[PDB]
């Protein structure tokens, strides 16, 4: 199991313009595209994400070239953030997996909001840091989701994802 496939797993793959949890328009394998409440909007940003006149459609090669892009740039906004890479450098590869799941899916921003529960990842206290991990807004709204990303740093292992 890698990085790629278990967010694979965690958003899927549509070559339609779609909405997500929130309502936003979405498009691939979880590339947001607008938060606007307008289908023209979103189609005008994906024309521009693609480079071509999309028309709301896009193949799968095209799904997997922003994909490619989403991911390396959460990981480098992690490490860029000086809250966060001293967290992503002090674990193992599993649990890096998680915190670049969590980056990908709520930002740079939410992530390093989670003061507490990132103490306690620096500090290996993975019971704990899952615990204040549920008591979130993003743990009520896609449960499933969190609860995966969640074994996933208590364990060390990818078997809520096997
Ligand atoms: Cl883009
Ligand atoms: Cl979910």
């Amino acid at each position: 199991m890698n990085i790629f496939e278990m967010l694979r797993i965690d958003e899927g793959l549509r070559l339609k313009i779609y909405k997500d949890t929130e309502g936003y328009y979405t498009i691939g394998i979880g590339h947001l595209l607008t938060k606007s409440p307008s289908l023209n909007a979103a189609k005008s940003e994906l024309d521009k994400a693609i480079g071509r006149n999309t028309n709301g459609v896009i193949t799968k090669d095209e799904a997997e070239k922003l994909f490619n892009q989403d991911v390396d740039a959460a990981v480098r906004g992690i490490l860029r953030n000086a809250k966060l890479k001293p967290v992503y450098d002090s674990l193992d590869a599993v649990r890096r997996a998680a915190l670049i799941n969590m980056v990908f899916q709520m930002g740079e921003t939410g992530v390093a909001g989670f003061t507490n529960a990132l103490r306690m990842l620096q500090q290996k206290r993975w019971d704990e840091a899952a615990v204040n991990l549920a008591k979130s807004r993003w743990y009520n709204q896609t449960p499933n989701r969190a609860k995966r990303v969640i074994t996933t740093f208590r364990t060390g292992t990818w078997d809520a994802y096997k």
